[PDB]
DNA sequence: CCCGAAAGTCCG
DNA sequence: CGGACTTTCGGG
């Protein structure tokens, strides 16, 4: 079965301005878990439109194939431009797809593509489907992965004044033992961002349990201005 | 334009 | 450890 032909026209499309320069720093400063064509975000967002105005969005009955089809390409870009695809069918995407969006988050693995996904699409399904949260969350607490990890913590990162704070607190409790940088730094990055919402809340959270300095730095990198720091 | 964010390197 | 600094990206 040959590749689905959009895929096709962005793969030549892409690789028909790719630049080998560009794509050695592109590929370190993602300690190079991947390969890279070297194609800058702009650039990269203009090509996918060329090929949607030539061949037009694929049927959204192809939608999960053509995101496939992208993930398993080795270059880096086709899964950004996979997101940037995923975020054009976001009107179809629903709590039926958080398998698929588990399976993307513990593929082709980093930061990049995890939090694209994470804060986005799956914070948008349980926003609307809260009772569907502990289906996965404690599931992904506990699993080996260190991006379904990160994914419990950071899925409410935009939630503003409907974070559920009990919530969060118990995921980061369950997780503030964890040696990993991109566990104990997702902690910093939620509470900072929490704080931007209820600063008293993540204050006397950071004051009063144990996190790791990292966690505990990111998470009042703002609001010690507030509070002050005690001699 | 601006600022804040993931990251990243380099240094003490 | 954590501060100083870097580019790239998203949003105001």
């Amino acid at each position: 079965v040959p590749m689905h032909p959009f895929v096709k026209a962005l793969q030549e499309h892409f690789t028909a301005h790719q630049n080998p320069e560009k794509a050695e720093p592109m590929a370190r400063y993602m300690k190079n878990h991947f390969l890279f064509l070297g194609i800058q975000t702009p650039e990269r967002r203009q090509l996918l439109k060329d090929i949607i105005q030539i061949h037009t969005l694929p049927d959204q009955k192809d939608f999960q194939i053509i995101i496939r089809e992208l993930w398993d390409l080795p270059e880096r870009e086709f899964q950004a431009a996979a997101l940037d695809i995923m975020q054009k069918y976001k009107k179809h995407i629903n709590e039926t797809h958080i398998p698929f969006l588990e399976e993307l988050i513990v593929t082709k693995s980093w930061w990049d593509s995890v939090d694209s996904i994470v804060p986005t699409f799956l914070g948008d399904i349980f926003l609307k489907h809260p009772e569907l949260i502990s289906a996965y969350i404690p599931k992904w607490i506990a699993s080996d992965n260190i991006w379904l990890q990160r994914a419990a913590i950071l899925f409410q990162l935009k939630y503003k004044q409907k974070m559920d704070e009990e919530l969060l607190f118990w995921i980061i409790g369950q997780l503030h033992s964890s040696k990993e940088f991109f566990i104990q730094k997702a902690i910093g990055w939620v509470l900072r961002e929490y704080a931007k919402t209820n600063p008293d809340v993540v204050w006397e959270y950071v004051q009063n349990n144990e996190l790791a300095p990292l966690s505990k730095r990111e998470a009042i990198k703002h609001i010690k201005q507030n509070y002050g720091i005690n001699n």
